[PDB]
């Protein structure tokens, strides 16, 4: 799979999107979705449709709250992501840019 790319490692165009380039996306963290990972990744990018940018960590974490389930939280997204870079990977995996403070 050929992504096209921006200098952080985001796709350039949100709307090619789809579960098999979220996998392709997910191979740099030794990840396997599931529909657990999907249905949060479809949250994420509820986010950028509603308000036109990626969510920063704890926006991230109150909308998935919100939108998702209660018990989501940093450390279960973490493990289940297997990533301490939430906000990143998060946006990453769904297809849209980085959010604008991550390193």
């Amino acid at each position: 799979m050929n992504l096209e790319l921006d200098q952080d490692g985001h796709l350039v165009d949100y709307t090619i999107w789809n579960p098999e380039v979220a996998q392709e996306l997910a191979k740099s963290l030794d990840l396997e979705l599931t529909d657990w990972h999907f249905e949060v990744l479809a949250a994420v990018r509820q986010f950028y449709q509603q308000f036109g940018h990626s969510p920063a960590t704890r926006p991230l974490i109150k909308f998935l709250m919100k939108t998702v389930s209660p018990d989501i939280n940093n450390a279960v997204l973490q493990q289940k992501f297997n990533t301490g870079l939430v906000a990143r990977h998060l946006s990453r995996l769904a297809g849209i840019p980085k959010p604008a403070n991550c390193l």
